């Protein structure tokens, strides 16, 4: 599956994508991705889209 990155970071902002068999793998490759980007927000999913939004 594709699931997508919304990050809204104080300064690092922007969206990517990540094949995935599971929202777990997902939700963990995106919280490494966000880990090297140096964001930490709040984490929302939305599920019908699959894709997860960091809003910093």
């Amino acid at each position: 599956d594709t699931y997508k990155l919304i990050l809204n970071g104080k300064t690092l902002k922007g969206e990517t994508t990540t094949e995935a068999v599971d929202a777990x793998t997902a939700e963990k490759v995106f919280k490494q991705y966000a880990x090297d980007n140096g964001v930490d927000g709040e984490w929302t999913y939305d599920d019908a889209t699959k894709t997860f939004t960091v809003t910093e």
